């Protein structure tokens, strides 16, 4: 076939340990006389769907688990068949991040979430919990240091409070995410994002934090804790700080739940060499021997496998990682993501800000989130309906009537999907072209009918 058979070769990204993994693959190859080549190539993510839809490209590839859904959703992908006694190996919640459509697509590698992260200095035991932040911001006030800084322009980072106490991005209860029942304005979220926003009314925190600027007032020692990642730390150390990272504070008893990327194995369907690579993944990566190599290479984090897990959560700093990754919500691998995240990140920028109550932010949240969504099915339809196929340049934005989209009889066409899709009715006196100028006007009259009909 196009790919080789009797070899394994291995795409992982450049920052990787791949001389690490090499390793790995000259261990495989002493034992098997399989030699295994380990390659990092450029914008390999988008390289690999365009080579494996060909039946051609790597036998295992590596990256964030996320990316892994539409992978899967095209099939490139091969259902992994680890045994029960192997699975129980790692860390069950890592499984659920490389499943789709109730298959098993990857292997669980290692695993990144946001922590607590502290100045042991000004703050040698770091609060538990939310609600003595206040507190302890006022009597750290009065000596010229803030309490807590973190970047509040990104729903990454305020979503760990927001979800602690029930909500969520999208709920899956069959190994499948269900694109309608969006978690975002439930009584949990209010609660949480009522407390975030009660803070910067309080004058414990400023709306306009972001994440250089809370990065900064952290390693000037200016404030006691901010919220990041692994990423942050080299930037800290490099600070001459005094700092820790830790579990994240509870809400209302609650364990925050920040999203979790699970660095993921898969291996293309197309490879010939299904056996060759899960023995080389259960049984030389997924080991103590395999996963310090390539640690030493550059360091993987929190990994899935427990048993070395267990090693390098010695660091508190990785326990923490590991920590607040088990209490928090898997990274949802689909497409309607980009949906919750233009919704959740409009819905905190204007609660923060005062310009809506909460309660109407995340009323909106929920509104924008499935707005978003029909923009992307509406681009494709009238990609591939009209323009045969060409995803080009063809944004939410762009001039309908001047593109070849709406003709005599096509505009019917256009009102129709947006009926089909939205349940509403659409009368003639809204057929016109204020309303289909762009997608973006579509969508604002299919909301502005549904908005009329409530
Ligand atoms: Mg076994």
């Amino acid at each position: 076939g196009k790919i080789e058979e009797g070899k394994l070769v291995i795409w992982i990204n450049g920052d990787k340990g791949y001389n690490g993994l090499a390793e790995v693959g000259k261990k495989f190859e002493k034992d098997t006389g399989i030699k295994v080549t380990v390659e990092h190539p450029d914008k390999l993510e988008e390289k690999f769907p365009q080579v494996a839809a060909t039946g051609d490209g790597p036998d295992i590839i590596f990256w964030a688990h996320d990316r892994f859904g539409g992978y899967a959703q095209s099939g490139l992908l091969a259902e992994i068949t680890p045994d029960k006694a192997f699975q129980d190996k790692l860390y069950p919640f890592t499984w659920d991040a490389v499943r789709y459509n109730g298959k098993l697509i990857a292997y669980p590698i290692a695993v990144e979430a946001l922590s607590l992260i502290y100045n042991k200095d000004l703050l040698p035991n770091p609060p538990k919990t939310w609600e003595e932040i206040p507190a302890l911001d006022k009597e750290l006030k009065a000596k010229g240091k803030s309490a807590l800084m973190f970047n509040l322009q990104e729903p990454y980072f305020t979503w760990p409070l927001i979800a602690a106490d029930g909500g969520y991005a999208f709920k899956y209860e069959n190994g499948k995410y269900d694109i309608k029942d969006v978690g975002v304005d439930n009584a949990g979220a209010k609660a949480g994002l009522t407390f975030l926003v009660d803070l910067i009314k309080n004058k414990h925190m400023n709306a306009d934090t972001d994440y250089s600027i809370a990065e900064a007032a952290f390693n000037k020692g200016e404030t006691a804790m901010t919220i990041n990642g692994p990423w942050a730390w080299s930037n800290i150390d490099t600070s001459k700080v005094n700092y820790g990272v830790t579990v994240l504070p509870t809400f209302k008893g609650q364990p925050s739940k920040p999203f979790v990327g699970v660095l993921s194995a898969g291996i293309n369907a197309a490879s010939p060499n299904k056996e060759l690579a899960k023995e080389f993944l259960e049984n030389y990566l997924l080991t103590d021997e395999g996963l310090e190599a390539v640690n030493k290479d550059k360091p993987l984090g929190a990994v899935a496998l427990k048993s070395y897990e267990e090693e390098l959560a010695k660091d508190p700093r990785i326990a923490a990682t590991m920590e607040n990754a088990q209490k928090g919500e898997i990274m949802p691998n689909i497409p309607q993501m980009s949906a919750f995240w233009y919704a959740v990140r409009t819905a905190v920028i204007n609660a923060a800000s005062g310009r809506q109550t909460v309660d109407e932010a995340l009323k909106d949240a929920q509104t924008n989130a499935a707005a978003h969504m029909l923009e992307s099915k509406l681009i494709q339809h009238i990609a591939t309906q009209y323009l045969d196929g060409d995803h080009d340049g063809l944004n939410a934005q762009t001039p309908l009537f001047e593109l070849n989209v709406v003709d005599s009889a096509s505009i019917f066409d256009l009102v129709d999907f947006l009926r089909q899709e939205s349940h509403v009715a659409i009368g003639m006196h809204e057929i016109h072209p204020a309303n289909f100028a762009s997608v973006q006007a579509m969508v604002a009259l299919v909301q502005r009918l549904q908005a009329q009909v409530a």
